[PDB]
C-alpha cells in the first residue's frame, strides 16, 4: 500500500547519497522496530555505502503484505554499483511499522546482523597509456594542480563568506558549489576539500598535486585520442563490470580502446563479524593494470601538422606509404581535452557545440570530395586502359567549358590560359577542363572499372569510426555532368583523408596500394596492381614538375631544396571552396602527406601551410 512507496522512497534516497533522508524514514528505536537510532543509521550508510561508493541501487519484485495491523512485511531484489563493480541478486527483507521502516543491519547488506561490520580493500588499477611510435605519451597519468579549501582556515562568519566569494571569483566557481563541497558529509575541519583542477589564494585555499589522466599534445591530438569522463549508472547499466567511481573513455581512442586500457581494479568487499572474521565475501577481484597501446603516430609530426593549420578548419594526414604507418592525424579546429576531462563548464561546452566550424568533428575520418588532386587518379586509370595518350594535345580556350547546352549554366572551370594542353600540362597547371574532357571520353564503364581497383566500399582495419569511401550515391552516375565532375574529384565522391592517403599510396609503391595502419605492431597489408607501371612512370615525373616548373601550382615548394612530387587541388561547393595538397618524397618514398583547408579564406591554401611539415618529414622519414 503506502508501504510500497515508503520502501521506494527509502531506496531512492540511498541511491542519491541522501543518507539523512533515508534515516528519517525509519521507525523509532525499539526491540520490535529499529535496531539503531536515526543518527547511528545515518552514520552506518555514510561509513559503509560512502566508502564503497555505492550508487545505482535498483530494486525489483517489491512484495509487501500485512503481518500485523501495525506491521507489514517487505521483500525485494536489488543490484547496486560499488568501487569493485556491480553487486546483484541481493535479497532484502524486513518489516514496516504503522508508515516507516523497522531498520535492521540487514538493510545495509542482506546477511548482516547485529554488530557485523563491512570491510573493503581496494587496489587501484592503472589505466594504460597511449604512446607514439617512439614512446612519447599521448594519453598518460599527469601531475595535476588541484584547488581546494581547508574549512578551518576559511575564517569565521563574515570573513568566511568573503573568502568563499574571493575563491569563487578568482577561480571561476560558484559560492554555492564551494559550500556543498564543504558541507557534504565526509568533511572535517582540517580536511583538504578538493574543488577544481587548475593549470593568489584567499585565506583557506590551497593547491595539492594529484594524479590524473593527462593529454600532452592537448588540442593538437584531441580528436584522435579523445578523453575520459566519470562513469555513470548508464555506463554500469551497459557494463556491470564497471566500477562506480572510475573513468571511461568518451571519444577517440580513449573510447575505442577503453576495455584494453582500463584493466580491472582489485580488492575485497566483505561482511565480517565485529572482530573482523570474514562471514561472507560480496565481491573479490584481483587487480589488473590496463594495457599500454603504441601508435604509429609521431608526436612531433602530429603537433607540427596541427599548428600549421593555424586554427583554421582542415586536416592533415602523414604516412610512411610503404608500410602505411600513420604519422599524424590532425583535425582543426580542436577542443581542449584536458578541460573536457577535468572541470568543464556548460559555458564552454556549448561554445564548442555552437561553433559552426565544429571542433569536435574528426576531419581526418570525415568523407569529402577529394578535389582536383584526384585528376592524378583519373590520369592513372586512363593511361592504363589506353583512352588517355600523354602525347595528345587538346585545344582548350578560355577558363570555362561545357559539353553542350544541356549542362545549362554549369561549366567546368580551370585556373589559367595555356591553350594546347597535354597530360603533363594538365597536371602542372591543374587544368580541370582537360580532366573533364578525358573522363567523358573514357566513359563511365572504363572509369568505374578503374576506380573499382581502389578501396571504395571497404571498411578499413582501423580503430577509428568512419564510413567507407564512395564513388557516387547510386551504382551509376546517370549524368554526364556527374561523370565529368568526378573526373577531377568533385561530384558525389566521398573519401576521408585516411582513405585518400591509402589511394595515393600507389604512387610511392610501384602501383601497389598500401593500407594505412595506426597500431605499431599490426602487420602491413596491401593490394597489388591497383595502377599499372606504365601509368606510374608517366605520372610521378609530371608530379615532380608540379613543384619544379616555374608555373607549377606547387612551385613555391621548390625553394625548399628537397625532393618532392606534389599535386594541389580545390573542391568547390555551390561559394565555398576547399584547398588540397598531396605531397611525397619520390626519391626514397619515405613519407607522404595529404592536407586540406576546409572552406578556405581568400588567398589561403593547403600548400602555403605545408613547408614546415614537409621539412620535418623529409629530414626524419627516408
Amino acid at each position: 500500500e503506502a508501504g510500497e512507496k515508503t520502501v521506494e522512497q527509502f531506496v531512492q534516497a540511498l541511491n542519491k547519497g541522501d543518507y539523512n533522508k533515508a534515516a528519517e524514514m525509519t521507525s523509532k528505536k525499539a526491540a520490535n522496530k529499529s535496531a539503531l537510532s536515526e543518527k547511528e543509521i545515518l552514520d552506518k550508510y555514510q561509513n559503509i555505502y560512502g566508502a564503497a561508493d555505492v550508487k545505482g541501487l535498483q530494486i525489483s519484485n517489491l512484495k509487501v503484505d500485512k503481518k500485523d495491523d501495525s506491521t507489514y512485511s517487505f521483500s525485494y531484489k536489488a543490484k547496486m554499483n560499488t568501487s569493485l563493480g556491480e553487486l546483484k541478486d541481493l535479497s532484502y527483507k524486513g518489516t514496516l511499522d504503522r508508515t516507516t521502516i523497522n531498520w535492521q543491519p540487514n538493510l545495509v547488506f542482506p546477511e548482516m546482523e547485529g554488530n557485523d561490520k563491512v570491510s573493503l580493500t581496494t587496489q587501484e588499477a592503472a589505466r594504460g597509456n597511449i604512446i607514439d611510435r617512439n614512446g612519447e605519451p599521448l594519453a598518460t597519468t599527469g601531475k595535476l594542480k588541484q584547488l581546494g579549501v581547508v574549512p578551518s582556515k576559511l575564517g569565521d562568519g563574515g570573513e568566511k563568506t568573503a573568502n568563499i566569494k574571493a575563491i569563487a571569483s578568482s577561480f571561476d566557481l560558484t559560492e554555492d558549489a564551494i559550500n556543498q563541497a564543504i558541507s557534504q558529509s565526509w568533511v572535517q575541519p582540517d580536511y583538504f576539500v578538493p574543488l577544481k583542477i587548475i593549470d593568489e589564494l584567499p585565506a583557506g585555499a590551497t593547491i595539492q598535486e594529484v594524479d590524473g589522466r593527462y593529454y600532452p599534445l592537448g588540442e593538437a591530438a584531441a580528436q584522435l585520442i579523445g578523453y575520459v569522463g566519470d562513469i555513470t549508472a548508464e555506463d554500469i547499466d551497459k557494463n556491470p563490470e564497471l566500477s562506480s567511481n572510475g573513468k571511461i573513455g568518451r571519444s577517440g581512442l580513449e573510447m575505442a580502446f577503453d576495455k584494453d586500457l582500463r584493466g580491472t581494479t582489485g580488492g575485497k568487499l566483505s561482511i565480517t563479524d565485529a572482530d573482523g572474521v570474514e562471514k561472507k565475501v560480496l565481491i573479490e577481484h584481483e587487480v589488473q593494470n590496463g594495457k599500454d597501446i603504441k601508435l604509429t603516430i609521431d608526436a612531433k609530426a602530429q603537433k607540427t601538422a596541427f599548428d600549421s593549420l593555424g586554427g583554421k578548419a582542415g586536416s592533415t594526414v602523414a604516412t610512411t606509404p610503404k608500410t602505411g604507418d600513420l604519422l599524424a592525424l590532425a583535425s582543426s579546429p580542436s577542443y581542449d581535452p584536458n578541460k573536457m576531462t577535468n572541470g568543464i563548464s556548460q559555458e564552454d561546452y556549448k561554445a564548442y557545440e555552437e561553433n559552426p566550424e565544429q571542433p569536435f568533428i574528426s576531419r581526418f575520418a570525415t568523407g569529402y570530395a577529394p578535389g582536383s588532386t584526384f585528376k592524378m587518379i583519373t590520369a592513372a586509370i586512363g593511361l592504363d586502359n589506353g583512352t588517355i595518350d600523354p602525347n595528345e594535345v587538346l585545344t582548350i580556350n578560355g577558363l570555362k567549358w561545357q559539353k553542350d547546352s544541356s549542362w545549362g549554366s554549369y561549366q567546368v572551370t580551370r585556373v589559367s590560359d595555356v591553350s594546347q594542353v597535354d597530360l603533363k600540362t594538365a597536371l602542372i597547371y591543374s587544368d580541370n577542363i582537360y580532366a573533364a574532357q578525358e573522363t567523358l571520353k573514357m566513359g563511365e564503364k572504363k572509369f568505374r572499372t578503374g576506380l573499382d581497383k581502389f578501396i571504395f566500399g571497404e571498411d578499413l582495419d582501423l580503430p577509428i569510426s568512419m564510413n567507407p569511401a564512395q564513388i557516387s550515391n547510386e551504382d551509376s552516375f546517370n549524368s554526364d555532368i556527374l561523370l565529368a565532375d568526378t573526373g577531377y574529384g568533385q561530384g558525389e565522391l566521398l573519401i576521408n583523408p585516411i582513405q585518400q592517403a591509402a589511394m595515393y599510396s600507389v604512387f610511392a609503391n610501384n602501383g601497389t596500394l598500401v593500407y594505412p595502419k595506426l597500431i605499431a605492431d599490426k602487420e602491413t597489408k596491401d593490394k597489388k596492381n591497383v595502377i599499372g607501371e606504365t601509368a606510374l612512370q608517366t605520372i610521378v615525373p609530371d608530379l615532380r614538375e608540379v613543384v619544379q616548373d616555374v608555373n607549377g601550382t606547387a612551385h613555391s615548394l621548390s625553394a625548399l631544396g628537397i625532393p618532392l612530387a606534389a599535386k594541389t587541388g580545390t573542391a568547390e561547393i555551390k561559394g565555398k571552396e576547399n584547398s588540397f595538397l598531396f605531397a611525397f618524397n619520390p626519391d626514397n618514398q619515405g613519407y607522404m602527406m595529404v592536407s586540406m583547408l576546409e572552406n578556405k579564406e581568400d588567398d589561403d591554401s593547403a600548400t602555403k601551410r605545408a613547408s614546415e611539415l614537409l621539412q620535418y618529414l623529409n629530414q626524419n622519414y627516408q
